[PDB]
C-alpha cells in the first residue's frame, strides 16, 4: 500500500495561455464532444472490419476501401490534433498514443502501397500491413479499466 514513493505527479498538460492555437484546440480535445465523438468512430470502425466477406459484389468492397480511407483521415486528424494541443514530447509519453501514433502511420501507408504510384515488387510484401488497421480494434480494450 505504500506506492507513496511514487504517483507524485499528474495530469500538468495545461497550456495556461488562452493562446491562438494551443490554447483553442486543447478546449476542443478535452471536454468530450470529441471523446465520445473518437468513442463513436472506433465503434463504426470495429464494424467495418467484421464487414469484410468472402465473394463481395465489388462494390462491396468499394464502398469499404472508401470508409477505412474516412476512419484513417479522422484517426490521423486526431493524430495531428493532440500533438498540437498537447505537445509534441507531452504526446509521446502516454504509450496509448505512441500505439496510436504507429497503428495510423501504418495504415497512412497501407492505403499508399495499396493504391498507385508504387510497385508491389522487390521480394517484400504488403500483407502484413492489414494488422495495422485490424489493431485499432485494440483501441477499444482502453476503456476497459
Ligand atoms: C496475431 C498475430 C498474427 C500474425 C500474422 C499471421 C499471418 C498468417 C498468414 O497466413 O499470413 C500469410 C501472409 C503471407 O502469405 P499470403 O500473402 O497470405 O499468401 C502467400 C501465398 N504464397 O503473411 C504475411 O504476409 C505477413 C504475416 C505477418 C508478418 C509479421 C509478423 C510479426
Ligand atoms: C457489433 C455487431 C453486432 C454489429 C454488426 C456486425 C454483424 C451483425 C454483421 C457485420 C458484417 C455482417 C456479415 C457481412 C456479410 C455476410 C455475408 C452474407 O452472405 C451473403 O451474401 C448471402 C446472404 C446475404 O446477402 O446476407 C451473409 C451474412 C454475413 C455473414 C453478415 C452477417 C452479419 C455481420 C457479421
Ligand atoms: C460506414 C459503416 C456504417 C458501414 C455500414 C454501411 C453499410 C450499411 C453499407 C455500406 C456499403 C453498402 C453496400 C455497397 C454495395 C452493395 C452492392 C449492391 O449491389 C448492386 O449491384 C446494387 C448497386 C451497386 O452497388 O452497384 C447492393 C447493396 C450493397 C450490398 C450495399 C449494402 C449496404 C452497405 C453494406
Ligand atoms: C448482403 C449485404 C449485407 C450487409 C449487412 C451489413 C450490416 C451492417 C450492420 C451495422
Amino acid at each position: 500500500i505504500d506506492f507513496a514513493i511514487s504517483a507524485k505527479p499528474l495530469t500538468r498538460y495545461m497550456p495556461q495561455n488562452r493562446h491562438t492555437f494551443q490554447y483553442r484546440v486543447w478546449h476542443f480535445v478535452v471536454s468530450p464532444s470529441f471523446e465520445y465523438t473518437i468513442m463513436a468512430m472506433i465503434a463504426l470502425n470495429t464494424v467495418v472490419l467484421m464487414m469484410k466477406y468472402y465473394s463481395a459484389p465489388c462494390t462491396y468492397e468499394l464502398a469499404l476501401k472508401y470508409l477505412n480511407i474516412a476512419f484513417t483521415m479522422v484517426f490521423s486528424l486526431e493524430c495531428v490534433l493532440k500533438v498540437i494541443a498537447f505537445g509534441f514530447l507531452n504526446y509521446f509519453r502516454d504509450t496509448w498514443n505512441i500505439f496510436d501514433f504507429i497503428t495510423v502511420i501504418g495504415s497512412i501507408t497501407e492505403i499508399i502501397l495499396t493504391d498507385s504510384k508504387l510497385v508491389n515488387t522487390s521480394g517484400f510484401n504488403m500483407s502484413f500491413l492489414k494488422l495495422f488497421r485490424a489493431a485499432r480494434l485494440i483501441k477499444l480494450l482502453r476503456q476497459g479499466y
